[PDB]
């Protein structure tokens, strides 16, 4: 609950396994698009105003990673975090089982005033037949672990991108 101009300016960090899409959730959400251009691990923390309610809101979004130096440097990205989104992959049941080993109890350790927001990322490539990570079992864990709620997004097919960073607006004001 911050105030930085005369706009409500929010907190939110993204976490999770390397290649759940994380990068390019913001990427997609922030600019539109997934550039045809070298993707950093991580990008450098960044503000993005969201036209949502009837007002505008800040976002000050950052974005991390588990390889080379971020991987130490996480830790510090968590103070005053207002949301945090848990992503896998739907596609990667070994990234959604690492959301409750790893990522959700990281959250709990360092920023437990931060509300959770539980992301299934890369939804555009679910299909049957596979062991794809269905919305029930989505729905099922953010409920285990108390989130504020469970979407489904594709930054490539620009699917549920707003309805993320909507909900993180929603659940703080
Ligand atoms: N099909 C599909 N692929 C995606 C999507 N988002 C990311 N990817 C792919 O997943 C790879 C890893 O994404 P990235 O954002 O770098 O993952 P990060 O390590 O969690 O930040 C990228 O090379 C993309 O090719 C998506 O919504 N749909
Ligand atoms: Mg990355």
């Amino acid at each position: 609950g911050k105030i930085e101009n005369g706009k409500k300016a929010l907190k939110i960090v993204v976490v999770g396994d390397g290649a759940v899409g994380k990068t390019c959730l913001l990427l997609a959400f922030s600019k539109g698009e997934i550039p045809t251009a070298y993707v950093p691990t991580v990008f450098e923390n960044f503000s993005h105003v969201m036209k949502y309610k009837n007002e505008e809101f800040i976002l000050h979004l950052w974005d991390t990673a588990g390889q080379e130096e971020y991987d130490r440097l996480r830790p510090l990205s968590y103070a005053d975090s207002d949301v945090v989104l848990l992503c896998f992959a739907v596609n990667n049941r070994t990234s959604f089982d690492n959301i409750s080993t790893k990522w959700e109890p990281e959250i709990k350790h360092y920023i437990d005033t931060a509300k959770t927001v539980l992301v299934g990322l890369k939804v555009d490539l679910r299909k049957d037949g596979s062991d794809d990570v269905t919305k029930q079992e989505g729905d099922d864990l953010c409920q285990k672990l108390g989130c504020v709620a469970y979407i489904e997004a594709s930054s490539v097919a620009k699917i549920g991108l707003n309805e993320v960073f909507e909900k993180s607006v929603d659940c703080i004001f």
